[PDB]
């Protein structure tokens, strides 16, 4: 039989599918993107990485391009959020009141921060990071459909593209749907969606104009507009000379995209800047249906969706993106386990398990915001929100990756008083390497990461022994001896005490954990480690 052609085959080139490729090609995968559009959209669409998203994009080793990018950010470096009747005038209330607050709120549990690229900028270095280590991609490229094969006659998947020279069989041992909300991918599998479904409808207007006249210096950021005429929001870009508008309307009372001229465009940009000395350019004018779709399943055999196709979120709060990214990390490193035989195929279905709470998280969040920032008188229709930096930072995970003692029902905690219980981030704790000053969370991510108590020596040797026997990094630091707690903070955080461990995934994430030693470590660590990556 014949060697597929590829191990992973992507589709889309959004965020979700050069995050996913991106972390597939560093971990040594064959991973082809292909891309229906003849290049990189130059549209900023999401903007801004979160610190979950920082802590993986550092993971990735692209963390110090993100930082030296161009952002989004004022010249003063500073970024305001606020409800406003209007982008120069009064402020309703201020959600954020700079940029350095914004970090501020969450470097306790981490010490990642934010990064503010349009998605235009982020992407580019992705798809440079993927290609770096191998990956590659094809523009003008087309998936028309795909069949499956079982085990025996394969396994793998047999997918069909249209490209420029026009139609061609390519065979991968996964697909990967990171082709958008109407996926092609999902669709064709007949995968249905549940959730709130349609929220509201908004068009889109980027457009230029020197703003420098009629905006305070220091007064970028995002802006809800609760304006006598209309509902929308209004932001920067990368370019001082460019800015995006978002405009409510009701299609059941008889408005459409079709009314947004260029005409209507500037008016409505003349009255959210309460300036009519503009005359803008229009770049785009874009009908946009907000929504909270989430796909019933994540996979079907070796096709998996991802990003929106799995899950479209309101565009409030700013995390459409931030999930794309962290479902294509989730999704590489469980199929790199895999594909070199570190794991078995079981690992593969704690994806949707993990990955679809978390979409389930991440609507929640931003439904709830949409009422605190755009429709108070909604905020009834869903639950209230649990928290910003619980669902980006103290949200846990449940499945066969994630040995819990405990049922507590909570899918967060507060992340600034964090547990270390399974299925949470292992916490942000300042430490040092014999010198190095280092949060506990950078020392996650090259393979599985073991923190061990002060007296858990024999948890390091059991590390290697481990490593060595089922072929996977594990690297031991224990308390007191390599890695200095000047606080003595580490036991109490993870949960450990003296003679204990911790045992922390490729994604940060804790699986495993005692408070004391075991009769026998080595035995006890190799259980814990078969029985995560089902071997
Ligand atoms: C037009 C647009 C505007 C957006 N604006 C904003 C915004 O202002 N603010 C915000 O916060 N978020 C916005 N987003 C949403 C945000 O971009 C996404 O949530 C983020 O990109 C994650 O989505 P994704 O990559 O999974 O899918 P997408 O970003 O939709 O990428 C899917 C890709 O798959 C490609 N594709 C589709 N079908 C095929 C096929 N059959 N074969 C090959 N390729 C295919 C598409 O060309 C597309 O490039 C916008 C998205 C779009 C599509
Ligand atoms: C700091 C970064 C941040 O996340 C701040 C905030 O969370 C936010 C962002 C983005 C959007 C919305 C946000 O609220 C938002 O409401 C929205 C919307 O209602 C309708 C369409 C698009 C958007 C939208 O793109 C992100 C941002 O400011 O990017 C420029």
């Amino acid at each position: 039989m014949n060697d597929h052609e590829v191990d992973v085959l992507v589709v889309g080139a959004g965020l979700g599918g050069l995050s996913t490729a991106m972390f597939l090609a560093r971990q040594g995968v064959r991973v082809l993107v292909v891309e229906r559009r003849p290049g990189l959209s130059p549209y900023p669409r999401a903007a801004g990485q979160n610190p979950r998203t920082m802590e993986l994009l550092r993971i990735g080793g692209v963390a110090d391009e993100v930082v030296r990018a161009d952002d989004i950010r004022g010249t003063q470096g500073d970024f305001v959020i606020r409800l406003a009747e209007s982008v120069r005038g009064e402020i309703l209330r201020t959600v954020s009141e700079s940029f350095d607050d914004m970090v501020a709120a969450t470097e306790p549990c981490t010490p990642a921060g934010w990064a503010m690229l349009s998605q235009d900028k982020l992407e580019p270095i992705l798809l440079a990071q993927a290609r770096k280590h191998g990956g590659a991609i094809r523009f003008g490229t087309r998936l028309l459909s795909f069949r499956q094969h079982d085990d025996d006659a394969g396994a793998g998947v047999t997918a069909r593209l249209a490209g420029p020279d026009g139609e061609y069989d390519l065979r991968a041992g996964y697909l990967v749907g990171a082709d958008g909300n109407r996926s092609l991918v999902r669709e064709s599998l007949g995968i249905g969606r549940y959730g709130h479904g349609t929220l509201t409808h908004m068009v889109g207007v980027i457009f230029d104009a020197d703003l420098s006249g009629i905006m305070e210096p220091g007064t970028t950021g995002w802006y809800y507009l609760h304006h006598p005429e209309f509902k929308g929001t209004f932001g920067p870009t990368d370019r001082p000379d460019r800015h995006t508008l978002f405009v409510e309307y009701d299609p059941d009372e008889g408005e459409r995209p079709e009314d947004f001229t260029p005409q209507r465009c500037v008016e409505l940009i003349g009255l959210a800047l309460d300036a009519p000395e503009v005359k803008p350019e229009l770049v785009d004018i874009q009908g946009w249906e907000m929504a909270a779709r989430i796909a019933e399943r994540w996979r079907e055999g070796r096709v998996f969706l991802a990003g929106d196709a799995a899950k479209v979120t309101p565009p409030t709060g700013g995390m459409s993106g931030n999930a794309a990214v962290a479902d294509g990390f989730d999704l590489a490193w469980k199929l790199a386990a895999v594909l070199q035989g570190q794991a078995g195929a079981g690992l593969l279905d704690t994806y949707e398990d993990e990955r679809k709470v978390a979409a389930e998280l991440v609507v929640a969040e931003a439904l709830a915001i949409y009422a605190q920032r755009m429709a108070p008188h909604m905020a009834e229709v869903w639950d209230k929100s649990v928290g910003y930096p619980e669902t980006l930072l103290g949200f846990r995970y449940r499945s066969s990756a994630v040995l819990a003692t405990d049922d507590d029902p909570a899918r967060v905690e507060n992340p600034l008083t964090p547990s270390g219980r399974p299925g949470f981030r292992g916490p942000h704790v300042l430490v040092s390497r014999h010198g190095e000053r280092l949060s506990t969370v950078d020392l996650f991510g090259d393979g599985w990461t073991l923190l061990a108590g002060e007296l858990g020596a024999d948890w390091v040797a059991a590390a290697e022994a481990v490593s060595a026997e089922l072929g996977v990094p594990v690297r031991a630091y224990r308390v007191g001896a390599g890695l200095t707690d000047p606080e003595s903070a580490v036991s109490e955080r993870y949960g450990i005490g003296k003679a204990g461990a911790s045992l922390v995934r490729p994604d940060g994430i804790v699986a495993w954990r005692t408070d004391e030693a075991a009769a026998d470590a080595a035995q006890t660590l190799e259980g814990v480690l078969r029985r995560v990556l089902d071997r």
